[PDB]
């Protein structure tokens, strides 16, 4: 097949994409093994679905796993009773998710299991896939022209032939892998056909994250978690941290092999040591460079000139309320909370208005980064850790270092119960998940 693998697009068809999704453990050949993981439509990653503004989206998803699932629709403004955080499909079930695309979206997306106390092993294991929101910007010749690859980063670990199970120690930290993964793939190499490339690019694992940095080139941002920026942005790097989405423009700039690595980064993982009365814990320190993929540039490379713009990101009214939420741990009891508590379905944290504009000031007090992620409502990022946000796009996922505060502007918008949580999703299931109401 094509040297370079991606998940097989499904598009809608006038207007509709109706697709039958099952959850089923799924024998594959992966990495150059054969293994058993838990899969949506047989594959990993699971199908991108590929839509358009207004179009109508119809998936039945059909349970064929032993517990219980469901689907976050990761990053859409839709209605939270579609997106159903507390919604349960029983094992041999079906359920069928419709919704409309909102008119003003575009951007890479995705959808994966939110079932409270189950998301980490059933993420781990396979079950995500991508949704590419199409945009009539696409069609600029700076994007038309460039050559489009979509990257699922996604890292895994085997133990007999399945995913390696969770231990103590995942459930604090968030579990990685040693199969550092693109796109189900070990290391692929992308064979460039045009200088200039579009890369879309998705955080689906569990805690690992990304330090993404091109062999001699920069990276040029175009879009974060839920649409474009206002301009491309010029990056040496590009941290991407769980949950979180990223679309760059990479401008090859001479004939040969770069390789996409994700950089040694501390994310504050923990292990244990004992030296002699000591049996505390101890930093894990950064991660071990890995590399992604081998991009190979094509031969006289001359890329296209970068669009001078992209969207104008829309003037928010002035924010009605501001909030805190204060992140802490139990690292020791692997218990993690928002405020002092830990996740109750029944609880409502916050009431707010719809059309509304709040200010989040959300405050990382732990030791760990923490990504944070609030479902149905897009927002922007102000600044972390006092420093401004240097471009301004719709975001859906934070990520704070110890000690960091990140300011959002959150206009709420569909009504009903929603939440906002870790997306280290051990963390969610262990407890560090709060319940928004609009209304
Ligand atoms: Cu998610
Ligand atoms: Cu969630
Ligand atoms: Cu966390």
């Amino acid at each position: 097949g094509p040297s370079f693998p991606e998940p097989k697009v499904v598009r809608s068809q006038g207007g509709l994409l109706s697709l039958k999704l099952s959850a089923t453990p799924t024998p594959l050949a992966i990495a150059g093994q054969r293994a058993t993981l838990l899969t949506y439509g047989g594959s990993f990653p699971g199908p991108t679905l590929r839509v358009r503004p207004r179009d109508t989206v119809r998936l039945t998803l059909e349970n064929r796993l032993p517990e219980p699932t469901n689907l976050h629709w990761h990053g859409l403004p839709i209605s939270p009773k579609v997106d159903d955080p507390f919604l349960e499909i029983p094992p041999g079930e079906s359920w069928t998710y419709e919704f409309t695309v909102p008119k003003e979206l575009a951007g890479t997306f995705w959808y994966h299991p939110h079932l409270h106390g189950r998301v980490a092993p059933q993420l781990f294991a396979g079950l995500l896939g991508a949704l590419v929101v199409e945009s009539s910007l696409d069609a600029i010749p700076e994007l038309r022209e460039a050559e489009e690859h979509l990257l699922v980063l996604k890292d895994l670990a085997l133990q007999g032939g399945r995913p390696a199970p969770h231990t103590p120690m995942d459930w604090m930290n968030g579990k990685e892998g040693d199969l550092v993964l693109v796109n189900g793939a070990l290391r692929p190499t992308l064979v460039a056909q045009k200088a200039t490339l579009r890369l879309r690019l998705l955080n689906a694992s569990n805690a690992r994250y990304y330090r993404l940095a091109l062999q001699d080139h920069p990276l040029y941002l175009i879009a974060a978690d839920g649409g474009f920026l206002e301009e491309p942005l010029e990056v040496s790097e590009l941290l991407l941290a769980p949950g979180e989405r990223a679309e760059v423009l990479v401008r090859l700039r001479k004939e040969g092999r770069f390789l996409l690595q994700a950089l040694p980064y501390d994310r504050g993982a923990m292990g244990m040591m004992d030296m002699g009365g000591m049996a505390h814990a101890m930093p894990q320190g950064p991660s071990r460079p890995e590399t992604l993929l081998y991009l190979i540039a094509p031969k006289n490379p001359k890329p296209l000139p970068l669009p001078k713009a992209l969207s104008p990101f829309p003037t928010l009214p002035a924010p009605v309320v501001t909030r805190r939420l204060v992140l802490t741990e139990d690292m020791m009891a692997a218990r993690f909370f928002i405020n002092g508590q830990v996740f109750d379905h029944r609880r409502v944290d916050l009431k707010g208005q719809a059309q509304t504009v709040e200010v989040w000031e959300v405050e990382n007090q732990g030791d760990m980064d923490h990504p944070f992620h609030l479902h149905v409502h897009p927002f922007q990022v102000l600044s972390v850790g006092g420093r401004p946000f240097p471009y301004r796009a719709w975001k859906d996922v934070v990520n704070l270092k110890a000690g960091e505060v990140a300011r959002l502007l959150v206009p709420l918008r569909e009504k009903g119960r929603t939440v906002f949580h870790c997306h280290i999703v051990e963390h969610e299931d262990r407890g560090m998940m709060g319940v928004l109401e609009v209304g």
